[PDB]
């Protein structure tokens, strides 16, 4: 049953995002699937997380944040923001709007404010009102799906 | 800028589950894209909504909901609960635990307790934990993206 639920998540495929913050300075940033669309007027978009991450109390105790929408060109991207090493070791990336680091190459980003976190006892909800953006690169989406980056390809139509 | 939202969301893709509730007898559910995991011990997740949704009053005044994680051959069930049609108009559910409308052959589905819904203009963000589920048939999950249902390829890896 602890089971079941992590199955039937395994079996639940994502896009990929990465969230960054600028705390007081130093930046911090990872690699989510559960960014979703909330609200047209205003835009608003909403993911979850854990307050045993790394980056829980930037987001704690930050305003501004960037979201950034993934292609398969940035799978590195995604690996780097996932794992324990320095993050923002290395050219990609630059500080934005609002201070907010912005990562380069991405299929585009939006800098938004923290409205309110749910916190429950080791994850949150977060909840973002989107105030600046910028269309990057098109390309093909990045997903993740049971422990793999994936493409989407569409399913055969006649039209 | 209204569209730099609108077009960063048409470029993220997501996996395609459906919410079921029984309104005082009545069934309801609706195909979501936003469906996530917040957590695993209580297991919860979440998703958005719209309050114009014709399932939203069954899902402000009801506790109970179902979640359905889709394959590719569920691609007609997710069309179904997208479309205005009657939805539960054909031999494809039946009631379950809690009186919830359970669809069949599915990739597999939880049962729920809403907690709360954080309801703002038009949206809301609803928060589930789970009480009860089951594993269906194993498949390759159900994607949707740019307005297309589509089916996941994981990407080459040399292992």
């Amino acid at each position: 049953f602890e089971g079941t639920f992590k199955e039937m998540f395994r079996r639940h495929a994502a896009g990929v995002a990465i969230i960054t913050v600028n705390y007081n300075g130093t930046p911090y940033g990872f690699t989510a699937t559960s960014v979703a669309s909330l609200s047209a007027q205003p835009p608003r978009f909403t993911f979850n997380m854990a307050r045993s991450s790394s980056s829980w109390p930037a987001i704690a105790n930050t305003t501004h944040i960037g979201v950034h929408m993934l292609g398969l060109d940035n799978q590195e991207l995604a690996d780097r923001f996932a794992r324990t090493k320095n993050r923002f070791e290395g050219d990609h990336w630059e500080l934005g709007p609002y201070e907010v680091p912005i990562l380069k190459d991405v299929a585009g980003w939006l800098i938004g404010k923290i409205q309110m976190r749910l916190s429950f006892e080791n994850n949150a909800v977060v909840v973002v009102e989107v105030v600046e953006g910028q269309v990057g690169e098109d390309g093909t989406p990045l997903l993740y799906h049971s422990g793999a980056y994936s493409q989407p390809v569409p399913l055969d139509y006649e039209i």
